[PDB]
């Protein structure tokens, strides 16, 4: 049998945000973009490959109220990541979440959840979200120093890319923006 319980710091968080309620259907849908960049593959429909089982179920909460069929839930063992395949309509490919901090606020928390993870800041300040395109990545970069003086950084290495941060005050702002409450773990 596979387990789907991963006890790090990363999913204490994405557990924490599971939870957020919605927003408005475009918050919604900026979010579901979020996942698409960090983890979509198109090919209907768009396949989700996750690797955190919070972010698997706000995935298919995102569906749920989008009204959009999910057409298969696979767990692949170690003996893992999560396949979660999804009906899609296109003008969810085409929003644009980048210049209105509240688009913006649901698309960094889609990405986050779907690619992104932390070190447990205790030990070390680190997080880092894949996320592959380099338009996509340039967006958001800008959009965080410009709504929340974040200084945001890019790791290359072999064929992936990740959007990093490093600054533990820059880490804050953003877990705050995203929605996290219990970091009074401070
Ligand atoms: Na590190």
């Amino acid at each position: 049998m596979v387990s789907l319980l991963r006890r790090t710091f990363s999913e204490e968080i994405k557990e924490e945000l599971v939870n957020v309620p919605f927003g408005s259907r475009e918050e919604v849908i900026s979010e579901l973009l979020g996942f698409i960049k960090a983890r979509g593959d198109l090919d209907r429909h768009i396949v989700f490959s996750l690797h955190s089982f919070a972010a698997s179920r706000r995935l298919l909460n995102l569906m749920k109220y989008l009204s959009k069929p999910v057409s298969e839930i696979i767990v692949e063992k170690s003996h893992r990541y999560i396949k979660i395949t999804a009906e899609y309509s296109e003008s969810f490919m085409v929003i644009e979440p980048f210049f209105d901090v509240a688009l913006f606020v649901s698309f960094l928390r889609g990405l986050f959840l779907s690619g992104g993870s932390m070190t447990n800041p205790r030990y070390h300040y680190h997080l880092e979200i894949n996320l592959f395109e380099e338009e996509t990545l340039a967006l958001t970069r800008k959009s965080l120093k410009d709504f929340f003086n974040i200084n945001a950084g890019i790791i290359e290495l072999r064929n992936t890319r990740k959007l990093y941060i490093k600054s533990i005050k820059d880490i804050l702002v953003f877990l705050e923006a995203i929605g996290v409450q219990r970091k009074l773990e401070e």
